[PDB]
């Protein structure tokens, strides 16, 4: 019913100006560079997003500018995910509005809600949705939510839950998850375990750097499902060895970067209290910006 | 030089309607009530005041009327944290407009920062600030930063900064900021600790509960002062008991319901996803409030 | 029925020689010299016993002898605790044997074990003590076990238990648990909060430190009695700047080592895998010992 | 130099008779059946192996009979770890003269120890094993100690280590490891993770299940060799249906329970404070045994 949500999604960065404002011009080259990748989506207004540094207005006037650019080319998901349940519902009814095949809601973090409270809150937003199926999103080193087993089976079986985020590391709970729905869309979300994560029971992924490679996870998929067990592990020691850069100079700015040398990005700066790249870093990001250019 | 931040101020609630709106006869009511405890000051906008489940309009529309009620009789310390710094800025700026003797900003929290980073963050909000000092908000419990000593120490002696908010129940680390800092302007942030952690070197506090009972904790600074270690344990002792219950019935709701029974504010709800008040507490809750004003 | 079980009592270092052996020559000068500071009892074979690198045979022959310089003159109490319920068992019975007034039992640690198999545990050694009273020891930090409120009122409510040795920071926790037990033996455990621990609830200490420096807490004690608030604070201030240092050179061997420049301790070692003492710390634990000894 | 080190070994558990003695004639029968299950080696004395509750003397004993049943068959290797280095070189020292292949210490625990006193902890031990090589233990859920890959690559660097059991979920960090250490010999710990272990750069594993259904992860190696990637994951489905049952009745009791049924262990008592086996499971126990005889 909702197997068209399959797949491998960058996590969209959201582009910014020299002044720290929504860069419009780059975030729809972003779009279509990410097309031009060949992934089954966008994930847009996540973490990697940098959501909870943007108003409702910016991430509402982001969604609507990406639908724009890849409504009818790959599937559509919009994270709408905030604290208040109020706010999610008002991104989710907007998200409906603007074409998106799904949306997607972070469990609500900073203040202790019980679980109850967080089953309450995705019946909420799903409603305002009008009819497209929910993502339910568990982080929890970002969160604070960390999610039981038994906790995430009831989530993913509330009427309109379509499919689960899982930034987890903990690859036993994902092959719980898969073994007790055999069925659902279930993302990996740590690129820098995502060969292992497929195996354990992912059938996709989202995220962050799919932005500058995602041919390499694509890469990873085909290798798997061919049974190429040495080029999963080929392609997975690449990809991290690229995320040990990013998170030596920075993870998001890093991957804004690298898009700036790819000629992506207009301006490759994440917002305050986000720094700049320090100068030492620009020379191995633009080389490998050149390496990942080349090795297309 | 900002020893007039010093004493016991209540953690301000943001009192909502029916509509989860914001309620602002009810929050004139409640400032005016706060007063009349005899209490030093009012924190306005803090995680109490349920910040992150508002907009920044709403947060600075809640911030002027409390200078109005407020401004000249007590003390008024805005906190205008955000994880982004910009939103933080325009926080800072609108209640050195509005007349407030001092601002606040929790450490931004959800993505990971590096300490300088967080002290970059400090440095913006105290220039926009324009010249009132800054109440450093430590809270790891919420935020998930955890700061050692070290790093407290460096942000407590920024340029700037006047006092810190510890919300936290690491008593060993309040004396050693005491012992480093002894002019330092230190309000302790859990209340089921005050009395312990004024013993420990805080010289005041910020706390939610101070809303429905302020002067049992205006009692304890008196006990400790006089000498009086029993009557402080007492007072601790029967605060506790109400901790006890809050923490049963949610903390926020319980407060605005105890509130709302003591005719102060017309409608106790918090804003989804917190759940409003369970039926079967209302008899306790309903109890405690003819307490409390039969206690004064 | 256990009230002669209340006070301040040094968690016993067990002295070693050159060749890291048992010296029994300077453990009994240690007991004798704690019996002279004034303290209420000695707390022998715990953490800070080292019984964790030692055999049981060790540790037996550790509590016969203090047995034989104090029974009669101090309260004894032994820390049987293993791992093991059946070696716990052999210690239990070994400390009634040998005439002592208590045991104690640090929650079993390293495997996870249900909550009703640590009541079972505890049960168990109760049964081999034979009579003698036993000492919940709850040291969240060391063993990874964290008790819920819940759990420590059924734990010290069990036949046979007397009192509890609360190393928790959680101050809190510590007043609940004074408020359910108004007449429960509360021993603090964590010196650097011993003042803050005492008003919280605590009726008494168990502690490392206080084999260097006892006068001081027991000086807490009397402060806190006369209503002697600020004395308290400076006495828990000078304490803390030991602390600080200790922490620094590492606290068993910083104590050992000031032992050592006392008089007490003819070697300072710790077992291995403790190092020894940097030689750089020397000079500021020998003028330690100096200042202290010039304190009495 | 080591690569005879390489491959999937049983952590071995330590059979205890009706009164919890060691059972010398199960124990050597539990070695004969994991020798023809068609194992690389056992790890002996280890976590699984309860060490923890054993005395020394009791280590030693169960080294030396293992060693008589399996010397020259399989590879040995001796868990030697304790919290004490002199202990621990006790038991290399002893696990040399009895002919064993390779010595192992769990990270010294309880106690923090800083990094140094950690590496000089494995260098000791590594002096008293007199030749035969050190396979560093890293178990952070049981341990509370949580190595850096940094620290991680000093100490399987520290000359005679030969390998690493990596105890560990985090599959970022397995990669990381294989990638700086391309010829280490690296035991995936975690058994309901082992595919994606094995896919994310170990080449081995050692674990507590491989005691009663060791041909499966004998047979997830050889898929995922072949190329067989359904394979490998339907496997480690099988494996983790039997890990769910474990961790519901107890992992050591009920891994002892199944091998009982299956005619191996004549008695299937863990020591105490580790409880029996609940009757409610005992059907769906005897269940397990005979599907994995019947599989076999
Ligand atoms: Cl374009
Ligand atoms: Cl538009
Ligand atoms: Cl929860
Ligand atoms: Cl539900
Ligand atoms: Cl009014
Ligand atoms: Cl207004
Ligand atoms: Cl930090
Ligand atoms: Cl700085
Ligand atoms: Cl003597
Ligand atoms: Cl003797
Ligand atoms: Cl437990
Ligand atoms: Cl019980
Ligand atoms: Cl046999
Ligand atoms: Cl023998
Ligand atoms: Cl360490
Ligand atoms: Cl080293
Ligand atoms: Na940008
Ligand atoms: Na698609
Ligand atoms: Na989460
Ligand atoms: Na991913
Ligand atoms: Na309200
Ligand atoms: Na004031
Ligand atoms: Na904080
Ligand atoms: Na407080
Ligand atoms: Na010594
Ligand atoms: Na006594
Ligand atoms: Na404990
Ligand atoms: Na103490
Ligand atoms: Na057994
Ligand atoms: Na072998
Ligand atoms: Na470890
Ligand atoms: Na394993």
């Amino acid at each position: 019913m909702v197997s068209h949500l399959r797949g491998v999604m960058p996590a969209l960065l959201t582009p910014f100006d020299a002044q720290q404002n929504i860069d419009r011009a780059s975030l729809r080259r972003l779009v279509r560079f990410n097309i031009e990748q060949g992934v089954d989506g966008v994930y847009v207004g996540g973490s990697t997003g940098e959501a909870f540094v943007q108003s409702l207005s910016e991430r509402e006037e982001v969604l609507e500018i990406v639908a724009e650019e890849a409504k009818g080319k790959i599937t559509l998901i919009a994270h709408v995910g905030c604290v208040s349940t109020a706010e999610s519902q008002q991104l989710a009814a907007a998200a409906k509005r603007y074409g998106f095949d799904a949306v997607s809601a972070v469990t609500p973090f900073y203040y202790p809600f019980s679980f109850e409270e967080h089953c309450d809150h995705y019946r909420a937003i799903i409603d305002s949705a009008d009819g497209i199926p929910m993502v339910v999103y568990n982080i929890p080193a970002l969160s604070g939510v960390k999610l039981t087993l038994e906790q995430i089976n009831q989530l993913v079986t509330l009427p309109g839950v379509g499919a689960l985020k899982q930034t987890s590391g903990d690859l036993y709970q994902m092959e719980q998850i898969r073994r007790a729905h055999p069925e659902l869309v279930l993302y990996n979300g740590y690129d820098e375990i995502f060969a292992s994560g497929l195996l354990a029971g992912a059938d996709g992924g989202i995220g962050s750097t799919y932005n500058i490679m995602a041919w390499r996870y694509l890469g990873i998929v085909q290798a798997l499902k061919e049974g190429d067990t040495a080029k999963a592990q080929q392609l997975q020691h690449e990809c991290n060895k690229v995320i040990d850069l990013l998170v030596k100079v920075g993870v998001f700015r890093g991957l804004k970067t690298v898009l700036h040398y790819m000629d992506v990005l207009s301006v490759p700066l994440c917002r305050k209290p986000f720094a700049p790249v320090e100068d030492k870093f620009q020379a191995e990001l633009k080389a490998l910006a050149q390496q990942l250019m080349q090795e297309r």
